[PDB]
């Protein structure tokens, strides 16, 4: 079913869909479930991976954010047509909640990336104390962005749920 949410998105014109987050995340399950082709890694540069997802139309594109340094943000190349951005967080990883809430906002000050519609995935619900959606729109302050179409979607990517529903949603949003 998934693979027929980016059936309305079919319109012909390429399509990338930016899927980030901290490391150990949850982006690569996350891929692997979208069952819509092979994952491909590439390292355009020392510190850079990049792992790929192309369906017909669509791209999907997905590297880590923060630790090291952001000296090369040479991702430039890829805020082409980037219409989706996904951000992907660790529910229950409260310790690196604050670099989520700065890595989220540098992308979001990214110039290129103004249009984009932002989904997140509140990834590994199924935890002892995994954030609710509730809480963790109010410890980033997504509510502040006024002219920016979001959505926060609880998940486990481990086991697929939320999955379907957030790219639905995002889905819905680009078509
Ligand atoms: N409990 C739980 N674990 C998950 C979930 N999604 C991924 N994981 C695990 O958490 C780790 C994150 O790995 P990965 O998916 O590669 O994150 P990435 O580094 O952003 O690509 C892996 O060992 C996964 O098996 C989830 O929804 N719930
Ligand atoms: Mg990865």
């Amino acid at each position: 079913t998934i693979s027929s949410l980016f059936s309305r998105l079919f319109g012909k014109k390429q399509m990338r869909i930016l899927m980030v987050g901290l490391d150990a995340a949850g982006k690569t399950t996350i891929l692997y479930k979208l069952k819509l082709g092979e994952i491909v890694t590439t390292i355009p540069t020392i510190g850079f991976n990049v792992e790929t997802v192309e369906y017909k139309n669509i791209c999907f594109t997905v590297w880590d954010v923060g630790g090291q340094d952001r000296i090369r943000p040479l991702w430039k190349h890829y805020f082409q047509n980037t219409q989706g951005l996904i951000f992907v967080v660790d529910s229950n990883d409260r310790e690196r909640i604050q670099e989520v809430a700065d890595e989220l906002q540098k992308m979001l000050l990214v110039d290129e990336l103004r249009d984009a519609v932002l989904l997140l995935f509140a990834n590994k619900q199924d935890l002892p104390n995994a954030m609710a959606i509730s809480e963790m729109t109010d410890k980033l302050g997504l509510q502040s962005l006024r002219n920016r179409t979001w959505y926060v979607q609880a998940t486990c990517a481990t086991q697929g749920t939320g999955l379907y529903e957030g790219l639905d949603w995002l889905s819905n949003e680009l078509s």
